């Protein structure tokens, strides 16, 4: 019994770690192979900027070793330091971009150094509704299958409302986001309708059934009070992915919407859902899948 | 700027999680240098946990009645002894990832992270709060039982918690370190509840200084209360009294913000009375109480928004 909200365990991204130093701007970088990633902010024309720098300008520390950079290149809005030694702590890795609605835990960092991690989901906007403080800039975002590590984020900036925006691992942002300081503001942002049915499930296995009724609804019915309360539309592939929850429950998925439906319009009435006053839209349905199984790494 | 229940980087636990099997039970161990700390209800069957003799299990056991796995590897048992309600289990090998660390005893309101493992693999952490009645609010399935609790300060890691047994509740209940539970619970499987559960006020208080610090003074009011008066209300509330101790350890956070401790218990008396009319503190539409002033000297900046 329990439900939290829960970050994979992070000791393969902390292992990648490092200190990246350019002038007077320090920030985090990720070391893989002989590689450092880092947001190319770190050095604006940045090709200008770039050229104008040699290997010897770029300081990067893992713990209490200097390492020696050999090669600079960019890639979109990254920064790819070639270092002199490949990191013995690697693990099985890939590069991921991730959609708007999907989750992945963050490893905060400052100075190198690992200071906590937190779960977190790509908002419909772009941005994600992460803790960060100055010198946090290089922070990875990532998802865990089994032993390998799929690196979906590295952050670059915070806006002006307190959201943060950044790139995939290749460079390329997320939203329509430019790494510059320039009049700059998130979307309106909507609710994740898919995570949100996939928590109500979530309740229901915990034990929480006071906002199941007897009504069903169309696919199409629902989607119009869906769009009045900012919620994101629900898809028959969405319908497809809650299946496994819908069968382990035995609520069908529009059954489920009713209750939503219901919830919309109505509130709850000083009741709370998985101790949550508010309709949580941060676990996905593989999450609860998860979380309500025992998978581990 | 942002808020997020942040649980500290698990890697140096990570590389302690191993799994104890002995029998048909198994569950995770702690591997620090050449011993193995576990639930001692390991060596029990379901039908001994109504009334177990634990010494009278143990004495039948030998070494290599416990099977002890680091990843793909079996660590061998040359000795074993009993702590209160831990086992150590005395392996021939020395972990080589210990990290530096402690075992400390906390007390209830302080937080801690949570390594989830089964099988001694790790399989997620999130951060929590030892409740006023000694229970904790977790997320554990079966084959949880080992699974720990710390706080990493600087390098060295404080383990605080070793997790036991689900109440019919669904909260959990385990002990430190040293095999002391926390709480009026006993590894025995009988009639066991949680008391009546309240909520942390020094830590409620904590975070509406966050949300001052990140901008947010909507909640505010122009009134003060004296300590008594604050402690008769916040009871019929089911808040837990605030002892000077803990206006004592509000004393930074008020400075930084320039809200006096008895003005901030002032508005978290309002906040009682009034709820939040469709408004939310640092996205939430509850007052949260899993965040001690130290976490959020912590995880805030020292300049105020
Ligand atoms: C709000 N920041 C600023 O006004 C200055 N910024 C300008 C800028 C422009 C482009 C890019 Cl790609 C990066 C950046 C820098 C930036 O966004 N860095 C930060 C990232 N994440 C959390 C941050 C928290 C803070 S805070 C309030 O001190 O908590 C500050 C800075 C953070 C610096
Ligand atoms: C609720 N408990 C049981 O039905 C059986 N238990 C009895 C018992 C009595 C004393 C002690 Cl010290 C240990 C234990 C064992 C126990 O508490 N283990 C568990 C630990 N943590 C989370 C658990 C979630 C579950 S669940 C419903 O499947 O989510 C079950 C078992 C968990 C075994
Ligand atoms: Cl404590």
């Amino acid at each position: 019994s329990g439900f939290r909200k829960m970050a994979f365990p992070s000791g393969k991204v902390e292992g990648c770690m490092v200190q990246v130093t350019c002038g007077t701007t320090t920030l985090n970088g990720l070391w893989l192979d002989d590689v450092v990633y880092c947001p190319r902010h770190v050095i604006p024309n940045y090709e200008d900027l770039l050229i104008r720098k040699s290997n010897h300008n770029f300081l990067v520390q893992a713990g209490n070793v200097q390492l020696r950079v050999i090669g600079h290149s960019m890639q979109n809005c990254v920064l790819k330091l070639k270092v002199d030694t490949a990191n013995p702590k690697t693990p099985k890795y890939k590069f991921v971009r991730i959609q708007p609605g999907q989750t992945f835990s963050v490893l905060a960092c400052y100075n190198g150094s690992p200071s906590g991690v937190y779960q977190c989901a790509m908002r419909p906007n772009f941005t994600i509704k992460g803790s960060f403080l100055n010198g946090s800039c290089g922070s990875v975002g990532f998802n865990i299958d089994y032993d390998c590590v799929s690196f979906c984020y590295m952050h670059h900036m915070e806006l002006p409302t307190g959201v943060h925006a950044g790139t995939d691992l290749e460079g390329n942002f997320y939203g329509p986001f430019v790494d510059r300081q320039t009049a700059q503001a998130a979307g309106t942002d909507t609710t994740i309708t898919v995570n949100v049915l996939a928590w109500l499930y979530a309740a229901v296995i915990n034990g929480d059934r006071w906002f199941l009724n007897r009504f069903t609804t169309t696919l199409n019915d629902f989607n119009l009070v869906a769009m009045k309360y900012n919620y994101e539309p629900l898809t028959q592939d969405h319908v497809d992915i809650l299946g496994p929850l819908s069968a382990q429950t035995g609520i069908a998925v529009l059954d489920m919407c009713a209750s939503l439906k219901e919830l919309l319009q109505n509130g709850m009435n000083g009741r709370t859902i998985l101790g949550s006053a508010l309709l949580e839209d941060e676990f996905t349905p593989f999450d609860v899948v998860r979380q309500c199984s025992g998978v581990t790494f």
